[PDB]
């Protein structure tokens, strides 16, 4: 009877637009927004948010059938993640692991600085393969910034207090700051 590690699929369809099927498992109800659903859909590395109960662009939500069930040393690290390029070549991004992800066990969230919003991958299998390399409350609040874009303060990173997830209302992404680098410089709190 479990929510996090449900595993749930559904229609997606954004105005004219064609529906579009999906996948995936659901990792948290947000406490601070209880109608918010952390998601990680099949072969996309970000987690997503969305207001199920609210969010009309979801259709023919679905509970699928139930699945039949270290290095914490590398929480709060730097580091270099290695991968593929569509042409075969090697690529390198930095950043920063945040947490172990609460459902899908052997996986963690990370973030980067090419693009610094929240990410789940099994890093200890890539760190066996060499592909990682390891370096050296405002939750509940209402944010926004000037582009004005509105959200809400959601999570804050155990590890590294001064990072916090944000939810904002215009996109199902997670953004992550570090409220005292210039990327955070714009967002004011309420
Ligand atoms: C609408 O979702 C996506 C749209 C796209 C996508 C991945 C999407 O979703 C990943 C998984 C989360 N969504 C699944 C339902 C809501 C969030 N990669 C793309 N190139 C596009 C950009 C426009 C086509
Ligand atoms: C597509 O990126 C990665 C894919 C993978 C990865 C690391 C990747 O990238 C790290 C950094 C962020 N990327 C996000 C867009 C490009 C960079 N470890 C893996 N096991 C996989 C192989 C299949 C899942
Ligand atoms: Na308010």
């Amino acid at each position: 009877r479990n929510i996090v590690g449900c595993r749930i699929q559904h229609g997606w369809k954004e105005g004219n637009g064609p529906v579009t099927q999906w996948k995936g498992t659901v990792l948290d109800q947000v406490p601070v927004n209880p109608s918010l659903y952390l998601i990680k859909y099949d072969g996309f590395d970000c987690v997503y948010g969305l207001e199920l109960n609210k969010d009309e662009r979801v259709s023919a939500l679905e509970v699928l059938p139930d699945r039949v069930a270290l290095a914490d040393t590398m929480i709060g690290k730097a580091v270099e993640h290695m991968f593929e390029t569509e042409d075969g070549s090697k690529d390198e991004w930095r950043g920063m692991v945040l947490a172990r992800a609460p459902v899908m066990n052997t996986w963690f969230y990370i973030t980067y600085e090419k693009d610094p919003v929240l990410y789940m991958y099994q890093l200890l299998d890539d760190y066996k393969e060499g592909d990682l390399r390891i370096m050296p409350s405002l939750v509940g609040k209402q944010v926004e910034y000037a582009k004005k874009r509105t959200g809400m303060v959601i999570h804050q990173v155990e590890a590294k207090p001064s990072v916090y997830f944000i939810k904002f209302d215009d996109d199902f992404h997670i953004y992550v700051y570090d409220l005292v680098k210039t990327s955070a410089e714009n967002l004011y709190f309420q």
